[PDB]
């Protein structure tokens, strides 16, 4: 064993170069800490190895708990958080491992894809590859990106809504649009504004600014847009007050009806045709039923419960998971799950079942944030879709939209079908 | 090195009980799949270990990938699997770290929590950690769970409309509603029905089954006992056809005014008082500046977005982080996180800042799912509300709901600040 | 021809009770009016005749007017003004005319009726007569009220969110409860509180008082009700502040979920079912047409469009053609036109049309309101709901409900069949 | 007295061109409708005056009535039907008078206006007038239309899902555009097709043109210049088939998202300005009453109800009133009522109430439908903006819509004083 030194005789041991943490014991940092010489957010920097701060932090916080053995069985040893300094979480403790299955193959625009889904709900990995297999039995699905490009939706107060008006027609004309986007595109090589979207609400004037941003996700270099094209439209209405960057106009990580109606991010579109033979032996019911269901479920039962953008089973299952596994924002799935599925008779007979998914918010990217960790970037590389795609930029993004996008066909494919067969 | 027996062969060690996997190597055990003879889905039952099973699994996919070595940095090894097989995951390749960081302490109803919140978003739990300080210095907040029931929502489908109009006036009848609720009663004993709900759109019946549920969720456990009073109610009316058990009126993981309405899980309201010189240093900003941008971002904005439910600046990523951190079922933040958010003036001078977060379909739980996995057991135990509470049930569950609403209420204070003091 | 007396000697003859106004012309009104000494609002009870006294007001409008001869073709004259001074209507100048069709016979629940429908939409009687038609050769339609009471929501304040819960808790108890019935249902005969409806918002309070009100639409009465049970909840909480009596919670002509979703005055359905050769030869389309358009329009355009209550064609055309016929608050019709039409395939061969309407939200009365004037009422009279029903109250105003709801059933089916023949 | 010629001796007088009808008596011609040779709908042609034709129509639909007596009340003489034949109603059988008052002065924009307001609902008109003065005595109100366009949304299908894509994506390139702009524009002078708007959903494709349309309310010209384009869009892609020219993409007469967020028709902002002792005189209250009650009915009430655009208090009463006076079409009130309204603290003291309202879909027009009877075409003309406006074309349906604007902002002064005075 050994005891503490002194507090002021530990802080120069830190400071001894040659002689660093590493000659403190755990008991004479804590010490330290304490005293408040060493603030504990600089542990993982302060300390020898990344893994001893959160080793320390973790001693720490175990002290200041009723039950001081809770941290026990949460991991924190062998994992790389130089990766996540600075960059993903701060205060860290450990990580929460969240198991990955796999569904697939997902046969897909006549490529092949493995997809892997973080999930903790028993059965939806299954149930996903019923529905993965139902589809590639009926040869395969097919998708398209409709729209593409992350919004904005910074909010500007005016003096009167007189002048509102005025910086709305202002924005609306060719000049003042070229103007704005002139600004906004100088801030990055990816920033390349697209149509302006106004909402006047009184003197508030909601501005949503929407553009492609290569690969990544886009909130990062689109606010930076944002910011310098408010500040070049400042110049002509030195009145306009800023008022917030983010004004729910966006909408960002809420339930709105505009991200529905206009779309945010990826806007995507899936079919396949499933055959008769294969609904009746792999899904274990009929083309009938399954319309039935999906019409009395999805369209009217979504009606009567007044949903904006919830005309399916279960997309956001489907979209947590796979956005977990690939170091998305989870967040993030409140707006991406928004989807429609439609199912009708199909074929010469009227027996084969058509099945479509329209996701017009799919908010997703493969480069920045989570997406800079190695086993999320694992996820990414297993689809084909890891990092940015040099020739081509933002297909990467695309590509993985149209994943997310199939496998919640497959998901509401099998759940449908099992909902259908009922008892 | 060594070279792979024949299947007929390696199939007879598999089956010796004394010589078992173990005596066949990872190319044996890959002959045997591939020969259709194991199936691949009971790896971690057919292996000698759980985690061989999951690396043979993982060698198979590796092979079909279009980069073998995808799955590198995929970490799989030192984890219990023994608790996810049948219960939380299949076709298990391995586990997603999600960074933990720690926020807190949060002071709420007199007590501190240090609430762990698992994110790959930089700067959140810093945020977060700033709107704790606040509120912590502001004499603590305060919260009260309003109501307390999960709910499913089966459709059923009649002959005729006025048939369905029939079974709803049965339904609302006390003898009918008597009846109904010793059969939904009977199948658990946490099981007791509150008033129903039901909605007619033509022939279709849609019935909304609430109940408490003890600390679990619930979800399982509404569904059995919906469907014995399913079966108890079709004894009354033989014409009647149960379409589907959830009918997208509960309403489960998709945007519906119905759970803003009515609520779903728990609905909590949390509140606290800021004073001005604690707006002032901790928040860099004022009363009356927190109150505008509440105003015209959170009440405005949203109403111009066309909002249900989402008043709020980003309750979702506090609501994700949490559940991700303590074995939620992620995908239902999409429901959790309908909260509204409040600003006002207060004090003997209105400078102090009044706020409130009102949260009313909270749906959580403190047993069952991902909560019996250890690692999301230690988040849940760090906060005092791990499993059931023996002496009052539920009350975990209700704890946990007020943390969740508590943190979401400092998450808005501190974003909100940040956009107040723009720039 | 004459000239104006001066005002003193004028203002004389208006008050000799043998010989008042009648001796004085309209110059010597006008001038009179104009020296401030006659109110202009009590024309029609200072002049002589009620029609004299708008004769006056409009010329004195027509003095103020950029074009003196506006009012030529605003009729005035030959109508009864005694019932709607302080009752219906001020500053009245005249009325404005509004054609009125009948469209029928509509064969609803065994009998026929003769719908009024006031309208300026050309082609809207007819299209209606179309449907009704249909619908009589098809064997009538089917109608049931599902739930009936007029609802009002004020919003309460407490000084902290913690009282509003506790306030919420003592609502939602039994004593409570009957405390606040008692107080409710002792302003009128008509008045018997349901059950309450609560939602928090920080210290908000919003209660939604619903109740039946005999054969008046209910909104006075309701009113009144809630006063007094406001003022009762009042003293066992004196820190309650009783913020509006109209809290938007009701909620009252304005589009709101929680209408589509509980309901507010009378709830409806109506079916029927069209033999394929009346689709055929009346209809001039086929039923799986039909059902191919009520599936894209009414619930997948709906959707798209992101409808709350919306997922018909144009009910709202039919229900504001009857409101305005019978004496309803045009308003109302906001409300009022929530509907969902669903059409499906029935008969042995699954070629006949059934087809259904639901409206959750008809507000409507026979009594009190435009329904005191007798050329509403003649409309009310021609369908044999005119005023209270003294046996059974309430039967008149459900028994309209239903005819509205039938009324509306026959125009989609007309409006229908139209759009799908197509071109 | 006399009695009633054989059938085919009437039939000869009706058709003798110098001794038609004219020559029968009442009974006469009741005996051949009843024979089926007179077609009913066809009497105000067949009669000799248009008001016997109705007379005639009357006395057939008396016959038929539980009550003969019932038609009594309902006025019909002295009518010009002339109008209305083939343009407006059918099957009259009288009109309905509704009672027109006066409010005003409004002072908006400089100038004076006196609106007249049909209506039933008591106290309507004085609480507008109320309004009035308060916004005169403030210094009059300001309006600006923000947009102008009326919208038809049809709904076409396509073979698959890729092919939906492939025309949403032809449609949004300038050349795709430019061709379906000349078919739309080729079909009347005013048809000015602004940028499109698409949604996807399956095969389903929602298409939304919009465009000015004069001074007409723009409904038939829009569906018109649709038809052309939709005619030129299936010449490039044959598989398409048109499913129905009205998709409830317009969203016309329902409750839509689509309306509140891109408009309809016109947007309109109006605001004004009260002083504080205006304020407590006239509207009996405080700045800071009115601002809280606005906040937490208005913005609050409305997000709790889960209300899409009715963030007011009774916007719909002064719409309807407006519009059934001046011959706008009542239905669309629906959609046109959509209004938020805002109150602030203003002033150099913080004292003066500065109000706003914000009505994004106001669909109206001065030009055909009811716009054409007399008694309408008097409101309008009271107004000043009756019919075309040479000059500048639109500009009467602008300023009429302006003037919508500024009475409902009037309307919800007045309302919001009288709650917030309470009790």
């Amino acid at each position: 064993p050994r005891e503490p030194r002194p507090n002021e005789e530990c802080l120069q041991i830190l400071g001894n170069a040659e002689k660093g943490a590493k000659f403190l014991s755990d008991a004479e940092i804590i010490q330290l800490v304490n005293a408040k010489h060493i603030p504990a957010y600089k542990l993982e920097t302060l300390m020898e190895t990344h893994e001893r701060g959160v080793s320390i932090r973790r001693q720490l916080l175990s002290k200041k708990l009723s039950e001081p053995s809770s941290l026990q069985y949460l991991p924190y040893r062998d994992y790389n958080y130089s990766l996540v300094m600075g960059a993903c979480c701060e205060n860290v403790i450990g990580y929460m491992p969240i198991p990955v299955g796999v569904a697939g193959p997902l046969c897909l625009d006549e490529k092949e894809f493995q997809v892997p889904m973080a999930t903790t709900e028993g059965c939806l990995v299954a149930s996903t590859n019923r529905g993965c297999r139902a589809i590639g039995l009926g040869g395969g699905a097919s998708s398209r990106v409709l729209a593409d490009g992350m919004t904005r939706g910074p909010v500007v107060r005016l003096p009167r809504a007189c002048d509102s008006a005025e910086v709305k027609a202002w924005l609306e004309t060719s000049e003042g649009f070229a103007v704005i986007k002139e600004a906004f595109d100088s801030t990055s090589r990816f920033a390349r504004l697209q149509k302006l979207h106004t909402s006047i609400a009184g003197r508030n004037l909601y501005i949503r600014f929407q553009s492609r941003s290569g690969d990544a996700m886009g909130m990062n270099m689109i606010s930076k847009g944002t910011e310098k094209a408010l500040s070049k439209l400042h110049e002509y209405f030195p009145e306009m007050q800023i008022l917030a960057v983010s004004g729910n106009y966006c909408t960002d990580k809420k339930p709105a009806a505009i991200n529905w109606i206009e779309g945010r991010g990826k806007s995507v579109v899936c079919e396949a045709v499933i055959p008769a033979k294969v609904v009746r032996e792999v899904l274990k019911t009929t083309t009938e039923a399954m319309i039935e269901v999906n019409i009395n479920k999805n369209l009217v039962g979504s009606a009567m419960a007044g949903s904006i953008g919830g005309y399916n089973a279960h997309a956001a299952n489907i979209v947590t998971a796979i956005y977990i596994a690939c170091g998305q924002d989870a967040a993030q799935n409140v707006g991406s799950s928004n989807c429609i599925t439609l199912m009708e008779a199909s074929g010469p007979t009227n027996e084969d079942l058509y099945i479509s998914c329209t996701m017009p918010s799919i908010e997703i990217g493969t480069v920045g944030g989570g997406t800079n960790l190695l086993p999320q970037q694992a996820c990414l590389q297993m689809l084909g879709v890891q990092g940015a795609c040099k020739d081509n930029p933002g297909e990467n993004a695309r590509q993985l939209a149209r994943i997310v996008c199939g496998t919640v066909m497959a998901g509401e494919l099998s759940l449908m079908a099992a909902l259908a067969a009922g008892h």
